[PDB]
């Protein structure tokens, strides 16, 4: 069925997601995965160094799965939201 071989060296970035720069402090998410979005729709909110806040979607589309989580700080480098 499945196998376990530890997962050290990388994360789970798929294809299309957007990895953060280094880290930050989430504040509140808007989309709940599997939800369509438009260009400008604040997908969620963050706060690391005055360079995130309400993150508006880059273009119209639908989310395949959300990676980031609410109340999650210092978590950059991995894709935050999957889109495509």
């Amino acid at each position: 069925m499945k196998l376990k071989v530890t997962v050290n060296g990388a994360g789970k970035a798929g294809e299309g997601e957007i990895p953060a720069p280094l880290a930050g402090t989430v504040s509140k998410i808007l989309v709940k995965e599997g939800d369509t979005v438009k260009a400008g729709q604040t997908v969620l909110v963050l706060e690391a160094m005055k360079m995130e806040t309400e993150i508006n979607a880059p273009t119209d589309g639908k989310v395949e799965k959300v990676l980031v989580k609410e109340r999650d700080a210092v978590q950059g480098g991995q894709g935050l939201i999957k889109i495509g």
